């Protein structure tokens, strides 16, 4: 039987790369959502075409609420619910924008969005996989966290605080999870697909940065050290956070 | 005249040596606490005696929430109001325990309140506060130095402690060009929780390299002191781990 | 035409296993070792069996010395003499034994030798030798260690050629990229224990792994060399990837 | 009376200045130079006119050779030999220049002077300190680091190496010696003092990189953090390393 993953934010960019490179490799995929309906089910509409019955969308707000943690519950059970199993958690929807420390959302609508996407998220989404595992097994969780989180953008402290944070929660839960056989590993991207939104004259800026080839990951080659993580290439693997960079990271100022 | 700094928890335990050093040194100060009034009111009494008018305490819980951050703002408020400027900020105050993964009180949400909130929100909601409102001003951050080898069921804990370490880098960062340093301190053992049993305070004592005890909470205090002074005018995004060698020990 | 690796230290264990794994992707190998003769020659018999002339030996002490940088140009070539080509380097060789502060046979400048030689300076040496000679998927992974913050007690000179080993790695990611050669480290923490080294001291640091309470396997190793010089890992350049099990995130 | 340090490379910029404020702290002081014989004599003139017989000077050579170990040996005897006792040693000394990879000295000098000046001879100073120690007591020892070990400059690799090492020395003398009660610890400069031969354009651009104050560290204010460690103040820190950096670390490329 095909073992089955959720990938949060996978409707486009890094998270449809990874969605589609598990279902290439044989898995059947929850395509989590939030706003991308639309890209969500023309996801969707590919892998199922590929092979039929292997793909189902799931729309969630991951923001902080007191109803966060049911939301994180309801989307593992519809991996069990569309798949019977759910083997591959990979926390990759994030929210990204600046929070100035100095001077319409107000503070704490922030703090929930940046908070709860990049890290509380993640942990109630690792706490319901852990849970339902009730009765060879190669269970493992990929969050997706960031190559400059200790050279960070300039404005960005809650932001940057949340990818801290979901360092934290994949070293602990790597730790309290190995007993039950979960590992639990990261992907830090450094550049990868820059923002619709920004000018080519600052992509580039960005570009010219990186040492190896002076341009940014592919989403594939993001879901490429994804796809490595939850392979039986990387068993005795856990705790790790495997930097996809291109030495951007080895730069100094 | 004198500087004026903030210390969070500053009633007892780590947070009170903190205030009472930074006094010592010549500090008005702002003693915040939350549950121990008692205790921060027979403090700044002490510190009254000593010179007149030079401690003040403040009530507030930091748990996140939808008032937390005018919270945050009447805290840093206070100082300015007692003493007409604030020079240091303290994030001390932290709420600690378990938050296992997996089940075999309080909701996971109020947990992730309180451990957030206490650990990483209030202090940035303060920071904020703090720089808004402005001489050698910084800020300190009390952090943990086995933040990489957590403790096991600790997660929601040592993510606010990592949050904590972004906050301090960050914050160093931006707050550089208005001469605001922010810096941590990461203790390792320092006093043990008054619940825990005396033979597993020896457990955890016979760890440390150095001298096989935990610090004191004067030999933390002396690290935020450092931080705070003309010695560290060139220092800022640092977090000085004082913790006798635990976090060099493998398992 | 298939590629070709250079593995130092390839007759036993690790280094073993990683040549193994390279020679099963595909690569022609050069088997490098300095005592294991005998195992050097039974691997590359054993390599070209299955492909012929896919294997070949070279001998080296690459403890640090005058001559080192000689030792390390003639490794490097070898390959080329061999194979005509030298995609992948692995820097896997490392002498390994305490040297306290205060207190066998050997002076300390001999000590310093062995373990700062064979742990950084020889891969120095190599790592510049392997880039001279490139006039595609090049790159180079050093062996490092998980435990390189958690130091073994009297390890001293050993964790500071491991700790010299991971600036290398960067420094060389950084150098070599406008290259296009990769630079990468696999960190073990427990994987093969000594034979010698008594089951009941084996099962106390086994015990200690979270995942599974066991050492790595050398070919679980080896896969993380496998993944770091595939075309999986093109982006990846001064990463080092723990294959540790979660050792290093157990405090004391 | 009076405790004792050795600071290497004390004769002039940042080692000059550690002497000179261990020295106003109350210490006596072996000044370690290698070439700078005159500006070493000097300083020994200036602390010498301050309090008589404080301060000593004592030559050598640290670069790798079979004879570093008696070298380092002879430099901790010279303090015994001066005052009766070694209390501090401050491992300032160091070379530094480029070592590209890709195509003067041999390779093999620049590895012994490189690897020898900022690792091996802190080792092996490192060994006659606690060696020597026969037996109020503070006791430490205070290697000089650099904050951009993990942003190195293009094309150092030796440096960066031997750099990289003595952090791993300073990891590991902290966790051995510390039932002794030696404390082990660095300070990891930024941008300080730049090169005499920088010139003035480039010295400039250096300085406009750093967050606070978009100037250098003097090298009284790396003093300040050598001065702190070695304190009562620092009793229970051992196996640290303060980064004085301004923020330079923080700054992405
Ligand atoms: N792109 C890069 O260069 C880069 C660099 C470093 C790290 N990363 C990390 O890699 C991951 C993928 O990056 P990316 O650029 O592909 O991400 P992205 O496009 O910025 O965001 C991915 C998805 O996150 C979901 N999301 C945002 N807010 C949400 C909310 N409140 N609730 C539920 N989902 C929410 C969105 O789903 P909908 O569109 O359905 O609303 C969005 O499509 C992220 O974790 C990111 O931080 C990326
Ligand atoms: N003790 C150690 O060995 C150790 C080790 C590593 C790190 N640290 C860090 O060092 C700091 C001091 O440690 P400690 O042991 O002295 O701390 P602590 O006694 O556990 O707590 C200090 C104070 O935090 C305040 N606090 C808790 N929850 C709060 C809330 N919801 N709102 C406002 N205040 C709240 C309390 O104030 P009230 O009593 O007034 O309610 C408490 O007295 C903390 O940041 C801690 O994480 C300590
Ligand atoms: N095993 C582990 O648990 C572990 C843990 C952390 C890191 N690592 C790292 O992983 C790598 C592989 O470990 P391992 O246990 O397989 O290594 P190992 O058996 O201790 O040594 C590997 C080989 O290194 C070569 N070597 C030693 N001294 C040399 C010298 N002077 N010149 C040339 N070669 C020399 C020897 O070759 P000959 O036999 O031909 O003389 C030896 O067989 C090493 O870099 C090690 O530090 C291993
Ligand atoms: N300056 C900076 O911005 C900066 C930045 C990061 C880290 N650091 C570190 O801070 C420390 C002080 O920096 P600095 O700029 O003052 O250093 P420096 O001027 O470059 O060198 C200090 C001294 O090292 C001695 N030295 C060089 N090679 C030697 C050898 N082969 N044997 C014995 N001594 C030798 C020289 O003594 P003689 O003059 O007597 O020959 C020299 O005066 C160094 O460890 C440096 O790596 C400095
Ligand atoms: N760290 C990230 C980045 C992005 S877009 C990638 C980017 C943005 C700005 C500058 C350079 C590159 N989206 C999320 N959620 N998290
Ligand atoms: N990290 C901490 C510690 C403490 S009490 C110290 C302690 C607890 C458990 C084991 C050893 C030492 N309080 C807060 N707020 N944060
Ligand atoms: N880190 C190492 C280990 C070894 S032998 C394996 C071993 C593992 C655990 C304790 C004692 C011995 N060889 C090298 N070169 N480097
Ligand atoms: N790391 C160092 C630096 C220096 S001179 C300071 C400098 C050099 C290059 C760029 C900017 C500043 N000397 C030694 N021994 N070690």
């Amino acid at each position: 039987e095909a073992p089955a993953a959720v990938v949060t934010g996978a409707a486009k960019r890094i998270g449809r790369a990874i969605a589609v490179k598990l279902h290439q490799t044989g898995y059947r995929v929850v395509i989590h959502y939030h706003n991308s309906a639309e890209a969500a089910v023309s996801l969707a509409d590919e892998l199922n075409k590929e092979r039929s019955n292997t793909a189902v969308v799931c729309q969630a707000d991951l923001t902080n609420s007191n109803v966060l943690p049911a939301s994180c519950e309801e989307i593992i059970n519809s991996c069990f619910r569309a798949f019977g199993r759910c083997d591959v958690l990979v926390n990759n929807a994030s929210a990204f924008y600046p929070t100035p420390l100095v001077q319409g959302k107000t503070v704490e609508t922030q703090v929930a969005e940046l908070i709860g996407t990049n890290a509380i998220a993640p942990f109630l989404l690792t706490m319901s996989f852990a849970q339902r595992q009730k009765g060879s097994s190669n269970l493992s969780i990929v969050n997706l966290c960031d190559a400059m989180v200790d050279q960070p953008c300039m404005a960005f402290s809650l932001y940057n605080m949340g990818k801290h944070a979901l360092v934290g929660l994949t070293q602990s839960a790597a730790l309290e999870l190995a007993p039950y056989g979960i590992r639990v590993n990261g992907v830090a991207p450094g550049v990868s697909l820059l923002p619709v939104a920004m000018g080519e004259e600052e992509k580039d800026k960005w570009r010219r940065k990186v040492p190896l080839g002076r341009r940014e990951a592919s989403a594939e080659q993001i879901a490429d050290a994804v796809i490595f993580l939850v392979s039986g290439s990387a068993q005795y693997i856990t705790g790790s956070i495997i930097k996809v960079d291109g030495g951007l990271s080895l730069v100094h100022a």
